[PDB]
């Protein structure tokens, strides 16, 4: 059971992600795998996860 | 059971992702695989995941 | 059971992530795998996780 009146509720929100990058450089080399990324924004109300970022085996 | 009145609710929202990039450089080389990305925005209300980013095996 | 009146509630919110980067450099080399990332923002109301970032085996 649940009830509201005038209730300006806010549940599971995000607000603003400024992410100015600049003159970077990223020279991955001789690897098994890179998973370089950038921004990421998620928002839920009933969930079992969020942004997963997995690499894996390598060798030479 | 659930009920509302005048309830200006907000559930599972996102608001704004400014992502100005610039003069980058990303020279992946001799890998098994790169998964470089950029922005990513998700938003749910009942979920079992979000942006997954997986690489995998390599070698030389 | 649950009830509200005029209740300007706020549950599970985020507010603002300024992330000015600059002239970085990241030369991963001779690895099994890198999982370099950048920003990450999550927000929930009933959850069993958040941004997981896993690497894995390497070798030479």
């Amino acid at each position: 059971g649940v009830l509201y009146v005038g209730s300006k509720t806010k549940e599971g929100v995000v607000h603003g992600v400024a992410t100015v990058a600049e003159k970077t450089k990223e020279q991955v080399t001789n690897v098994g795998g890179a998973v370089v990324t950038g921004v990421t924004a998620v928002a839920q109300k009933t969930v079992e996860g969020a942004g997963s970022i997995a690499a894996a085996t390598g060798f030479v």
